[PDB]
């Protein structure tokens, strides 16, 4: 068993913006409803980690769950196009894609909270207004990690956390 | 408890990380090189390789989730390039370091079919070192193509878990 938290750096370097914002709301509401659990606790899976849920003693609102990860030794996690053509989030709901399901302006913000220069934004905002989500993300890709270009061809979270991770080792 | 990684190792260890954990788990020693080249390759996994002291002593290797020093692991080309291993060393990569018959012999062990070895033997010699090991990758697999342009054994690593957890 391994605390949450440990994982917010990680998730901060490495993560793209779909599990990011999983991670985020997960952290700060305590709970993720199906959507989010399934989505975020797959990409776990898939980098070979178990995230658990966990009821506490004292509830008989914070609703008492307490969710932790878990290093392992038949659900498949999510592709890019399930994120973005399945399962669309609800108002209660943090799953999905920013970059498709997020209010442009919502989305602009966000990018701004991430610390993205001006510039990589309105490229982003450019490439999501012509439904190019994953070429927006490996735009967001690029600028987190100071590359001219991310060398690779995006079509999964779990790949784009590899990539990442390979570029970190140096 | 570093027993518990033996299959991790067989099934996600690239094999330059596969023959240190071997060498470690049967001489119960690494040498400094195979230290730093497998201890680095653990720490970017979320694992620390430590010996274990008793306190109360005045002046066994286990393994423990991660939870001072520069812990970059060690690039593929770092790797091939530099430090090559004298006897009693068992760091390096095996696709540029080791001799062809004992490769051969490894990967036979290691139960990859004739045709893959003979594909494997072939980039050897033609010094692809890194694409024999894309290769054996697919291999261990069984994938056509891996996807991938590997220049760094955590990458081999994190490419398999995404592929057994798939
Ligand atoms: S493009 Fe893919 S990896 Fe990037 S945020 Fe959208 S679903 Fe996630
Ligand atoms: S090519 Fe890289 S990952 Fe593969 S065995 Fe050699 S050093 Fe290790």
């Amino acid at each position: 068993k391994i605390s949450l938290d440990q994982i917010d750096l990680l998730s901060t370097k490495s993560f793209p913006p779909c599990m990011r914002q999983l991670h985020k709301a997960l952290r700060e509401n305590h709970h993720l409803r199906h959507g989010g659990r399934m989505q975020y606790g797959l990409f776990l899976k898939g980098i070979g980690l178990t995230l658990e849920q966990a009821l506490q003693f004292w509830k008989q609102f914070d609703k008492g769950y307490s969710y932790n990860i878990r290093h392992s030794f038949d659900y498949t996690p999510f592709s890019c196009l399930k994120i973005i053509l399945s399962n669309p989030p609800s108002q209660g709901d943090y799953h999905g894609c920013p970059f498709r399901h997020s209010d442009p302006e919502l989305l602009k913000q966000k990018l701004q909270s991430y610390k993205i220069s001006p510039g990589g934004i309105s490229q982003i905002l450019d490439l999501v207004k012509g439904t190019h989500y994953q070429v927006a993300c490996q735009k967001y890709f690029e600028m987190i990690h100071n590359v001219d270009d991310c060398g690779f061809s995006l079509n999964h979270p779990n790949q784009f956390f590899c990539e990442s991770q390979r570029i970190l080792n140096g």
